[PDB]
């Protein structure tokens, strides 16, 4: 019963059946979900395997596999600027028409069907609302629908107190950086960054206002009561454990992925006891490109469904991630601000021209992003900081170079994204 | 009532029966089998109340113990308690600090705030 | 030996019983006929010894100590002063023959050992420290040269309504220290033609200064036509890459051969750009070279330039020991060095938050153990200065060299061979009355 | 490799010009004056310094073909000091010629015997005049030609005033009155006591000697009268060039002065190419290459910077010349060679050496010029060896007769 | 006048050429030899009256060398009659006769030589640098054949290049045979000078020239002109001087070069030429003072110069420095043409070794003056 | 007085052997 796609394509081309009933690339009947790009259905296995590898990218700056099904065997890349979309050789001729595979390979330059104005090439009719329809896929599709978060009661303006933060895997102190950018008065902050390179950043730049502690491995229960009531628990675990960029690909239950459980343990301890009514919150952040099996696990352990704020809508780089938590308003409409840097041309030094408008994701490892005086060059550390919204020269401490000033900026959060997330907290704690 | 994980052949049930004590209701996930480990919610625990590496089972056991733990101020008898000796020292410290109690001995490693039939029989003697 | 060729023992014996003075005797050479006096002590010096003192006094080792004897010129075995703020090393042969027999053995065993420059002065044998050697060490260097040239002519005062911007041709520009200091005083720069060939030094000038520095190619490929295509220059700054003139390099080639030839390109283009006869426009120039250079070079460079250098040490305005010669006709190049309110005369003023400095001054920039690893401490742990603090020491604005992916080594090299902002600020300061201000 | 171009040109697939003569690298910049073909820029620069350098025995110290001496065969023919490169032979004419050349006795180089198409090493039919074209004008920069001074009337001609830095034995003084010009002053700057004796006794003390050059200040040049010709030649055995350039600026007429001023430098040809451009760039001129072999009986090639009127005219011998060694010899002495490089005579069937009075007539100075101050055989040779040559200098100084007073 | 000044013994045999008095036969013999030689410093070796002394006073007058003795004064002196040291009024022209007036060869000079005779045919031995050849050409007398017997290679070159090889060297004198003289004969002039005990060492050569006379004189019945000559230094034993005069059978003459030159050159002559005993008369083109035998801007500290030999206060000053004579300045002393020794690549040593032991051109020119009336003049 | 003194006088009135042979 493993029917192929040619029969379905022939049936729909004669107005005998619909595209929804069939898996858009698997060909199997009994669809479970749609395709955000093309009109049709997607099978359970296809949906499971394409939730994961959509947002992964290669070093050269193009998608790692097909934009249609899930797979890369022979790929023909679109050469249009500000577009890296790649297609599948098998996908083209079986749905749009015979002979298009060799014809496309000869025309220079090649433009993908998304670039050109929409035309129903065979059965590949693009959506006119795919821009607003892709978001609904990732936001909420899983089986269980957890209850809506409780809305804490309002507090009078004169009955507000300074917040007592407790950060984990603090990195270069991004939360502390945004907290005074909003205006909230921080009465206490307890980071637990163990990297001595990053520790020097927090002490010098914030004047020893971070009561630094060691790894989040030896903090005992009595410690979390010796330090008093905590009104916020930040945390972002390292994401170099389970990603399909490294072959090992150890799960969340092995290797460096067990640091998530430390956040849960500390959240249990810092949580107010039963019968207490102080405002309490939490948060999390991890790479979206994680296994589906563990994507639900983090949701179930924390009993919340992740959101997806897409950095492109606010910054000049592509990196989306999951933000669990019970913040009051973590599902609104993303809006940019006046003091933003939407295009890369605003994140460059003097006498340099930006060839692109947006830049592919940046990782620990570092072609034609900028040309000065008719000569190509690569981005500076002074330029990698304006992209994320960090103040310039932030990492210029402890005798650094390109070797380390790029690793720290690679696995850090985004100033505009968190600035968006922590906006509602101006009502429960001290302002000005 | 008793809640047990990794019942297996329900040797603990046989030990409890041989102890002369009666159990009102026993709930297990693998006798009253309900479903798999990953098919339990807060509402399910409330209805059933009151009462693959090693880390995969340890996380589920820790979550179950945290969910079944009594709220602050209660004085009801709530206790909990296994891993082989030959295993990574980092994981040993992980599961030692996570449970808020250092291991002692027994060749197995036993935690607890209280397979081998005699060990279970000796442990269930003071119940 | 000859009557002049005595030994130090006879001179010491003669001066012991008030039969002669230390003046007639060469303090270590021993010969007669003194030509000059020893700057630190009282006595006389000979030509064979004096010309060995004009070079070897200021050179330093990597570990942070004098390379030779503080007394004669020479190091066989040296006793370093254990006390800090003083890296003077004394000569074993110099000690026992002037203060008394057996002082060497007790000096090597007395812990900590304090050099005779540090202890309160007393007539230790014949090592009588001068009571005014601080002002007399300058006289050893500033004016003892050969031909006594005429005083430079002073330009007439210019009205403030006729002042115009400053056009600068900075041969061997480096990182544009002249541009940075020029507008700090408020002088408007209407043109600045750098001549650097290293690419990194162009990135700083293009980025930090908004591309107002018209760079050109190598100085060697500059013809007489370029010097007139680029308008009349009102200042010709220059400083040679003194890698072939300092005695520090054992494999040096000296003047007239090698890298030292580049002085004549400064000398060539200076005449090519100097105003001709009948031109009365204010023209100034300035050459700069290290003190540690052979007197054969120092006389020829002064003979061609027809001027005598000054000696401005960077210890009276900053927190580093750097001394250089300054040729030029800058108005007021001999006035004494006075610090300013917004200076950093100690090493503590040039540190980040939560850093503790042990010393009060540091030696020159560009085996170096337990002293180079101990110039600063934080959290009770040994540390070394930062590239951010090496810009405060010289007076450069913070984060000046944060361009073009420069690591630690590049920011160290382009900084250590540059000038010093307080010194060049002292030199350039009188120019405010000749050019357009604000 | 060498066989790459040889195989191609043999089959008429390419020409000899395309490849470096021995380097094997393509893209040549300059052509070989000797043979047909071109030279790579890497091989081009290395050929200037070693071409005219010779050995003590009287043979070249490098290859006649490329630049290299590892194994060389010396030409047995007299009046020819060219040694050929061993690997240059078999790769050009054919394998096995290296052994044959060494075995046959006597062996003559390919230059001596009349030109034959020996492989590809075909001697150029016009090599004689194309060697100068390589030397006289090949450097990149092309400075403007000097201005020509207006003619000086004979009624307004004045005695000459000379400033001979590094004077030596007053070679310049001897030629200026021999040509008939009236000397008004000759401010030498010699500091060798032996050489001062010759210039004073033989000229009745007409030289106003001074002390070392490194003690002369701008005030002395102001006191000593205005100069009209600044001679200069540095001891080749580079510091003293900048002293000549220093003093020339003091004595060069200032802007607005319209009096005839001439200068001239001199240096050997066996100097690095880098130094050659530096001297010309500072002086703003291009040099000439005058050889003494066309006016005397000895070999020496020396560059001549200056603004002298006519430094480019062809070299022509004079009637009062001694082109052969037999014309510079005493009685009962027989010459063996025709020229002597930079067993020279027989005496009753015994090989002897040129006398100090025979090395005297070769250079053009009057006989017994160096018989003062009790010099020995060694001293009289060293003063003559490092001096100039009268026929060469008299050729350069000849056009000056129309500018200053004569007789 | 009845006692010897330096000895005191009576019965004198001769008078004194400086002061009035007598001389014994012991002192006159010691006065003949010990008079004229000199020391390296340039002073008289002994006293001028007694010619003896271990320590003696040294004179310091300008251009003077006569040094007196210590005991010679207080014995007899204690210008006017100082004690008994009253100078003779004509000692200048008196001591010249004491040496001269000490028979001779055939006393009849034939004067038979007449017009249209053959030119000179002169034979020499140990010629050196062709001294006789140079003077003979200067007078104008044509020479048909000039033979020499020199052996030192360094001096053979000078005669060749400077005279275009007209001199035909043969060999050392020890190799010349009787047939060689006959083959090269006849001959009209036999010049000879021994290199400078007579019966031992290199001095044995004197009789070789005498034997050469025996193979060159005209035979019996041949009244053709024939002459000879001889030269020797004055520093010789008394018995040696009496032997040469005995063999040559002549009274030898005393000629000193001071009257014609600017150096102390007094040597001993023989011969049979006319007019040898005539007093020396100076010429208008003669160099008599050292101030003219010197190069440019060189002033002399003296007027005459002492005897000069192979071995080197020096008589000239340069630019305020105490300085010596040049090689080209020694030639003009002897009358030689300038640059006469600038051959064969030789320096101070060889040229000094040649000029020192050579004759004097003006001195030999005087002896050959009367020969112009016998042979082909001009 | 060796034989040379008498031999030289003998010739006038009328290596030793080599010169004696040449003497006659
Ligand atoms: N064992 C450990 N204990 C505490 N921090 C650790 C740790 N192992 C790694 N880290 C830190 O965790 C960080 C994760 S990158 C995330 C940093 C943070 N989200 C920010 O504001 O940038 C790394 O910088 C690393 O230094
Ligand atoms: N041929 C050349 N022409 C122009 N500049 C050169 C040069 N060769 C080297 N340089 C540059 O000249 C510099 C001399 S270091 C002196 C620069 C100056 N004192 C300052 O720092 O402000 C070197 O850094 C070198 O990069
Ligand atoms: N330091 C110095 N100052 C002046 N002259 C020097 C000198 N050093 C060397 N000389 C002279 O410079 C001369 C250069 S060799 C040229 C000699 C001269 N031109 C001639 O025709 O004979 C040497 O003879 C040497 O005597
Ligand atoms: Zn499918
Ligand atoms: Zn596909
Ligand atoms: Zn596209
Ligand atoms: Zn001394
Ligand atoms: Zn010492
Ligand atoms: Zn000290
Ligand atoms: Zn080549
Ligand atoms: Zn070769
Ligand atoms: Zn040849
Ligand atoms: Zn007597
Ligand atoms: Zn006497
Ligand atoms: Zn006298």
């Amino acid at each position: 019963e493993d029917q192929s796609r040619e029969q379905m394509a022939s049936d729909v081309a004669n107005n005998k059946s619909s595209l929804e009933d069939g898996c858009l690339s698997c060909g199997r009947k009994n669809p479970v979900s749609f395709h955000p790009l093309f009109e049709g259905g997607l099978c359970q296995t296809c949906r499971d395997r394409f939730l994961e590898l959509f947002y992964m990218y290669d070093d050269d700056g193009y998608q790692s596999y097909c934009t249609v099904c899930c797979e890369g065997r022979e790929l023909l890349l679109c050469s249009n600027t500000s577009c890296c979309r790649c297609f599948c050789v098998e996908c083209l001729e079986v749905l749009v028409g015979t002979g298009t595979a060799a014809e496309a390979k000869l025309q220079e330059p090649w433009s993908c069907y998304m670039c050109l104005p929409q035309r129903c090439h065979g059965v590949l009719r693009r959506r006119k609302d795919w821009n607003v329809r892709l978001q609904a896929f990732f936001t909420s599709d899983t089986g269980l629908e957890y209850e809506a978060p409780k809305l804490y009661p309002a507090i009078p303006a004169a009955r507000r107190r300074p917040i007592r933060v407790l950060s984990l895997f603090d990195g270069i102190a991004t939360g502390y950086l945004v907290l005074k950018e909003l205006g909230i008065k921080v009465g206490k902050y307890v980071a637990s960054e163990v990297c001595e390179e990053s520790i020097a950043v927090g002490t010098v730049k914030h004047e020893g206002n971070i009561k630094y502690v060691n790894d989040v491995r030896n903090i005992t229960k009595k410690n979390i009561e010796e330090w008093g009531p905590f009104d916020l628990v930040i945390g972002g675990s390292p994401c170099n454990d389970l990603s399909n960029v490294n072959p090992a690909r150890k799960g969340l239950y092995e290797g460096t992925g067990r640091l998530f459980f430390e956040f849960y343990h500390l959240l249990n301890y810092s949580r107010p006891k039963e019968g207490d009514d102080r405002p309490f919150f939490w948060m999390f952040e991890n790479v979206v490109a994680m296994k589906v099996g563990d994507k639900r696990d983090i949701s179930r352990f924390l009993e919340c469904n992740p959101v997806m704020i897409d950095a492109i809508k606010v910054s000049a780089a592509h990196r989306a991630r999951y933000f669990w938590g019970n913040l009051p308003g973590m599902n609104r409409p993303v809006i940019a601000s006046k003091n933003d840097k939407l295009e890369l041309q605003d994140c460059l030094e003097y006498n340099r021209i930006a060839k692109l408008k947006k830049v592919q994701t940046i990782t620990t490892k570092s072609l034609f992003p900028v040309v000065m005086n008719g000569k190509e060059d690569v981005l500076w550390c002074t330029e990698l900081e304006r992209i994320f919204g960090f103040p310039v020269h932030y990492t210029d401490v402890s005798n650094m170079g390109r070797g380390a000033r790029q690793k720290l900026l690679g696995r850090s959060w985004s100033v505009p994204v968190i600035r968006h997330l922590f906006a509602p907290l101006k009502d429960y704690f001290a302002c000005e």
